């Protein structure tokens, strides 16, 4: 459905950013029918194709438009984000208020499961990888691998090579929530071995100014044993949902878009 497309249909404007699996830069299609449209054209030195899904259909994952392999790389067109990712807004405002974390979180939460439902880990959670639309939505980006980074957001039975379900990718999720509330990472040493050390000792001191709410929540997240952790059914991610923290959430008009961004573009 999308084959007559050639790298020549897109006319380079910029570099968005280096990834490790390729560069990716901020294209204009230039033939119909969507010409003039820009997009976020990501580049791949390796190869593959198939009809790892990089295919998502959900509010709030980044969709692919196209995908065409030509000359041994691999070019794959997605959404382009306006808004830029959360890590760049979390350095310049230093932490979000819980309102704002509650938003993001509670949208990141239905895209997460999604991506749980297809089978896929999101093995890449941090604030690098969401990036927001010009309306404040989030999009979660650089995901796929389903048969498999930063320590600081690893989880304890992924330092310590244990396994690694979906399980992971919710104490990856209590990370990004307490980075966001606090401004700072509840496990980190000064160099890679200590951090991961502390990980898996998982003694954490809550800061005072968070909610009891967010605590609990933080709390039910950073089980270190993955049966024991929010999450982890037999509700899945609805025992997550279902949460005090997120009473003041209806599921139904955020996955329509309908709540309003606390930061807009």
């Amino acid at each position: 459905g999308s084959e007559k497309a050639d790298p020549s249909h897109f006319e380079l404007l910029k570099v968005l950013g280096q990834g490790s699996f390729g560069k990716v830069f901020l294209v204009r299609k230039v033939t119909r029918p969507d010409s003039g449209h820009l997009y976020a054209m990501k580049v791949l030195k390796k190869a593959t194709l198939k009809v790892i899904l990089a295919d998502v259909n959900h509010p709030f994952v980044v969709k692919l438009h196209y995908a065409f392999q030509t000359e041994g790389k691999l070019y794959l067109i997605l959404d382009f984000l306006r808004g830029g990712d959360l890590f760049t807004r979390l350095s310049k405002e230093v932490m979000f208020t819980e309102e704002d974390v509650k938003f993001y979180l509670a949208e990141l939460a239905l895209g997460l499961d999604h991506l749980h439902s297809l089978g896929i880990i999101y093995r890449d959670l941090k604030p690098e990888n969401i990036l927001l639309d010009e309306e404040g939505h989030i999009k979660l980006t650089d995901f796929g691998l389903s048969k498999e980074g930063t320590v600081e957001y690893m989880a304890p039975e992924v330092v310590n090579r244990q396994g690694h379900s979906h399980s992971a990718d919710w104490w990856s999720y209590g990370v990004l929530m307490f980075e966001m509330l606090t401004g700072s990472l509840p496990f980190q040493g000064k160099d890679r071995k200590e951090t991961m050390t502390l990980i898996l000792k998982a003694k954490l001191g809550m800061p005072q100014f968070l909610s009891t709410e967010a605590q609990s929540l933080l709390r039910a997240l950073f089980k270190r044993n993955p049966a024991n952790r929010l999450g982890s059914g037999p509700d899945g991610a609805e025992e997550i949902k279902r949460h005090v923290f997120y009473s003041t959430i209806d599921w139904n008009k955020l996955y329509r878009r309908e709540i309003k961004p606390p930061f807009k573009p």
